[PDB]
C-alpha cells in the first residue's frame, strides 16, 4: 500500500506502508527520505494531528492518502 | 442465454451470453455496459474466481446464473 507525504519543502514523497503501521513507523520512513528525525516530526491528516502509538487504520488512512509533515519545534 | 452480474453495491446487470463464451468475452460485455477495463475486473461464481481462458460451461454456468463483479482497486 502507498501513501503520500507533503514534506517540509512542499514536495511530495511516496511511502510503502501497511494498514497497521504505527505513526512512529511512518515517521521512521519519513526520516529516511527527508532527514527530519521523528522527534521533530508532526504528522497531519485531514487537518488532524496523528499520535505515535496509533495506527494508519485507526485514522482510516487508506491508500493514496496524503499526510502533511510539519516541524515540531519545542524551544 | 442470459446471466446476471451483481456489483458490490447490489446493482444488477443483465448480459446476453453463450455457453462457450470465454471469461474474457464476459469481461468485454461488462466493459461495453459499464465502461470498466477488463483488467480491473474479477468475476466470481459460487465463491470461485473465474479465469481468463476458460469458458462459462467449464464452470457449469447456465441460464440465470449470477456472477459477482469484484473490482481491482485502481492501482492501489
Ligand atoms: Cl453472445
Ligand atoms: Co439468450
Ligand atoms: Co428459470
Ligand atoms: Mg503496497
Amino acid at each position: 500500500m502507498q501513501i503520500f507525504v507533503k514534506t517540509l519543502t512542499g514536495k511530495t514523497i511516496t511511502l510503502e506502508v501497511e494498514p497497521s503501521d504505527t505513526i512512529e513507523n511512518v515517521k521512521a520512513k519519513i526520516q529516511d527520505k527527508e532527514g527530519i528525525p521523528p522527534d521533530q516530526q508532526r504528522l497531519i491528516f485531514a487537518g488532524k494531528q496523528l499520535e505515535d502509538g496509533r495506527t494508519l487504520s485507526d485514522y482510516n488512512i487508506q491508500k493514496e492518502s496524503t499526510l502533511h509533515l510539519v516541524l515540531r519545534l519545542r524551544g
